[PDB]
């Protein structure tokens, strides 16, 4: 009784949430193995979002569900609650041995920002960051007048080529969204940046937590990250240290004279 104020609340589902999750996603891991890595991702996603899509008609039964791994009925437009969730990040890098960089991504969107989120990183021991637990103030533990931006993509972009020709930065290859995002909460590099596209579960749940620690998270033109949107699809980002934003924004923005 008289739990929460106006049983989990929503910030305790989305993190109960993401660690069952991550439990069935090394289970998976774990059965199946190593040895097909397209058999193993498949089931990773496959289950992980089933287990996520009966809990939430279970326990939010009244929410929107917006998933990577289910078809989109566009009821959501109509809500004023929407799950934004990627039952597995990092597909490629969980059906890889020895990869300890994918994660379960579970964001709560209230008409709008995103209110409530956890990010599993599961092979780390199923560490959950959310957005009720995690700290700001956070410290610069590196040299001064150098940037450490994690990265990803099949191909660099442009614009990291041209900011690099005017910053000192060391591009850092992390697999996954979520786990780059989440080097930016432990410190481990300076920013996060992305261009050439994602989906919104890809990064609202990585925003929620960014935000929540005080930290940096906008569009690379600095404008605020939109989701719930009809086509999910966001053209780039930046999440980083509250510091280095404004070096960041600025040499992006310079980038484009
Ligand atoms: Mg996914
Ligand atoms: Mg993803
Ligand atoms: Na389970």
């Amino acid at each position: 009784h008289h739990h929460h104020h106006s049983d989990l609340t929503d910030a305790e589902l989305a993190a109960d949430l993401a660690a069952d999750a991550g439990k069935l996603l090394l289970q998976v891991r774990a059965e199946i193995g190593f040895d097909q890595p397209w058999t193993l991702g498949e089931a990773g996603d496959r289950q992980a979002n089933s287990l996520l899509l009966r809990r939430l008609q279970a326990e939010r039964p009244g929410d929107a569900v917006l998933s990577e791994e289910a078809h989109d009925d566009l009821a959501r437009l109509k809500s004023d609650r929407v799950w934004i969730i990627d039952p597995l990040d990092g597909t490629r890098e969980f059906s890889t041995p020895g990869r300890d960089d994918w994660a379960v991504h579970i964001a709560l969107w209230r008409r709008p920002e995103i209110t409530d989120a956890a990010v599993a990183l599961p092979a780390r021991g199923n560490v959950v960051y959310r957005t009720d637990t995690v700290t700001s103030g956070a410290a610069p533990a590196g040299v001064p007048g150098t940037l450490r931006i994690a990265v990803s993509a099949t191909r660099p972009p442009a614009v990291l080529h041209r900011i690099r020709q005017t910053l000192a930065i060391q591009p850092v290859s992390i697999g996954s969204a979520g786990a780059k995002a989440m080097a930016v909460i432990d410190g481990y590099v300076d920013a996060y940046l992305h261009a050439g596209g994602q989906w919104e579960w890809d990064s609202a749940a990585p925003a929620g937590v960014m935000l929540a620690a005080g930290m940096h998270a906008s569009r690379l033109d600095g404008s605020p990250l939109r989701y719930n949107q009809l086509d999910p699809y966001l053209p780039d980002l930046l999440m980083c240290r509250a510091e280095v934003a404004p070096i960041l924004l600025g040499a992006i923005a310079d980038a484009w004279r």
